[PDB]
């Protein structure tokens, strides 16, 4: 999976509460959630993000409460995936479950507004004439993302239909 | 004249009618045209294009109707320019007059979604660390484009005497 998009850059310790602050008390509605992703920390994000854009962050991206609405909001917006130095355990989980690709590594070389082409399988990020390498998700996880999330994964496989 | 953006690739014989359907020119608002650019052939283009992006096509880009709306729509969207193997004669003229730079050359090497930095004056297109060369508009034409089209060009360079 290779995508081309704009970098939306964030600092360290972005909490899931900052991803979906006000709307979010659970209204799973992907459409609605898309309207308030990063609504306070980055008011410009929600209305200007386009499919293929990438959320890039520093350390501990997605720490905090276990609200899956954060991952849902990003998915609803067509974000290509998330690149960070490290992720909050719960968010990482929710991103995979929802079907959002993730890359791990130093993000100091990526700035807000940068245009990049990301290969989510190899972790290769092309910026201008340079290439930044990140650790991609292992194959088992890419497979879950490829199917569109863990639920879709087991639905297609048939595990969901127990009887 | 250097821009960086994403390639939106199209094939051969793209008509101006495909760029802006004939049911949309009645407007003195280029922004309105921008909203319907390639609306029927590639619906996500108008909403997803960002200034600096480039339209790349095969041969005969811009044939068909002589209406300027096609070029107007692209410029309104902030499209950096058009790179094609060949252009419809009228579109070429309209592109210049409206104020959009053009590059001529083989485009098989550029794919939809490719990120490119384009030097519209030299024809140098940088894709990653790869360099593709195209034939640019000559300086006189680039000056008209650079100034914003033939009308703005004329306004700034006197000659306002018949």
């Amino acid at each position: 999976m290779i995508t081309t998009g704009k970098v939306w850059k964030f600092g360290d310790d972005i909490s899931t509460d900052e991803i979906t602050p006000g709307r979010y008390n659970l209204t799973k509605d992907p459409k609605e959630l898309a309207k308030i992703a990063f609504i306070e920390v980055r008011p410009d994000f929600a209305r200007n993000v386009r499919p293929g854009d990438v959320v890039v962050a520093g350390k501990n991206f997605g720490i905090g409460s276990s609200r899956e609405s954060a991952a849902l909001a990003l998915k609803a917006l067509g974000i290509a995936g998330v690149i960070a130095e490290s992720f909050g355990r719960i968010f990482y989980r929710n991103a995979i479950n929802i079907g959002i690709p993730l890359l791990l590594g130093k993000t100091e070389g990526l700035k807000d507004g940068d245009l990049v082409t990301v290969n989510w399988e190899t972790g290769e990020v092309r910026k201008g004439d340079e290439i930044l390498m990140f650790e991609p998700l292992e194959d088992f996880l890419l497979e879950i993302v490829r199917e569109g999330g863990i639920l879709e994964y087991i639905r297609r496989r048939g595990d969901l239909c127990i009887r």
